[PDB]
């Protein structure tokens, strides 16, 4: 198009980007799409180029590449990801077939810093409070991350955070999204934001199953087995049924459990740690707890202007997908 592009192998797939991004070298993948760290001639910062992997080769794919750039174009917050660039070489509908997304380079996700560290009560407290900053404004253009962990929070260092691939790995689960979907809200994060803080206050990860009944074992030896109230809202039989089989066990206290933590650390632990997602403390909430009150300004917590997600209930054919992710390339502003 308007740049000039120019074509390399990277991996084992061709790469075309534009000339202002250069010497671009592998960091990672998945299953979607992976990404180069480059550097922009225009700026002179280093940048995260994504490649989207085959992205309008299938339904399910075609959906999820349109899905994941409006996610981008619409979220402008501090600890949330946010596009710099989306591009293709494609100069018409016709030869659209690629996708790349440009986005700032961070120097660290949170499993690395775990890894080589053993974190402090003020580190916690910045990093969870940035976790839950951008949680709050996502919650509230009514988008779950659905699948937050230590991979897709990434710090540029200093200690600054952002949030990585939230609309659309087993240790940060919430229990009724790994037991059948038994109902669920936005706390499903919360429950997340819990086991990365055990896990940033401890250096151990809170549960690591070897399968997907270990997990459950594991979660109710800290959380305790569901009790009465909790069994009552179950319209699940075959969720009742596993429920009821297992042997009972008690709830334990988070302060034996969290030796030595802050106690307003332990505090909040246990109503994020919470069984019923309908008790469960929410992003907002958890922002106005004690343990943040050197960061918390309720001035300085901003939320999601409204987002149209009605194309999530829309049944459309590959090339519609293809046209309405096409518009989003066009129409694209950088932020500056
Ligand atoms: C280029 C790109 C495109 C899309 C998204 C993304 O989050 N997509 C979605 C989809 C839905 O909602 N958001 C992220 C990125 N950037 C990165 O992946 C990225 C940036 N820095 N590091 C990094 C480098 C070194 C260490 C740790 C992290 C990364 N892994």
């Amino acid at each position: 198009e308007r740049p000039t592009f120019y074509r390399q192998e990277l991996n084992k797939t061709i790469w075309e980007v534009p000339e202002r991004y250069q010497n671009l070298s592998p960091v990672g993948s998945g299953a979607y799409g992976s990404v180069c760290a480059a550097f922009d001639t225009k700026t002179g910062l280093r940048v995260a180029v994504k490649k989207l992997s085959r992205p309008f080769q299938s339904i399910i794919h075609a959906k999820r590449t349109y899905r994941e750039l409006r996610l981008l174009k619409h979220m402008k917050h501090e600890n949330v990801i946010g596009l710099l660039d989306v591009f293709t070489p494609a100069r018409s509908l016709e030869e659209f077939n690629d996708v790349y997304l440009v986005t700032h380079l961070m120097g660290a996700d949170l499993n690395n810093i775990v890894k080589c560290q053993k974190l402090t009560d003020d580190h916690v407290q910045f990093l969870i409070y940035q976790i839950l900053r951008g949680l709050k404004y996502i919650h509230s253009a009514d988008i779950i991350h659905r699948d937050l962990k230590p991979s897709n929070l990434a710090v540029n260092e200093d200690c600054e955070l952002k949030i990585l691939d939230f609309g659309l790995t087993r240790w940060y689960r919430a229990p009724e999204i790994m037991l059948n979907w038994m109902h669920y809200n936005q706390t499903v994060d919360i429950w997340s934001v819990g086991c990365i803080m055990a896990e940033l206050l401890t250096g151990r990860t809170l549960f690591p199953g070897t399968d997907h009944i270990d997990q459950l074992k594991l979660i109710l030896r800290l959380v305790g087995t569901p009790g009465a109230e909790l069994l009552k809202k179950i319209s699940s039989e075959s969720a009742r049924n596993y429920i009821q089989s297992l042997t009972q066990m008690p709830k334990m206290n988070f302060a034996n459990v969290f030796i030595g933590a802050n106690p307003l650390a332990v505090d909040l632990l246990e109503k994020m740690l919470v069984l019923d997602s309908d008790k469960r403390i929410t992003a907002a909430q958890a922002l106005a707890h004690a343990y943040f009150a050197q960061y918390h300004d309720p001035d300085d917590e901003p939320v999601a202007d409204p987002y149209d997600q009605s194309f999530e209930s829309r049944d459309l054919l590959i090339d519609e997908w293809k046209s309405l992710t096409y518009d989003e390339v066009i129409s694209f502003v950088p932020p500056p």
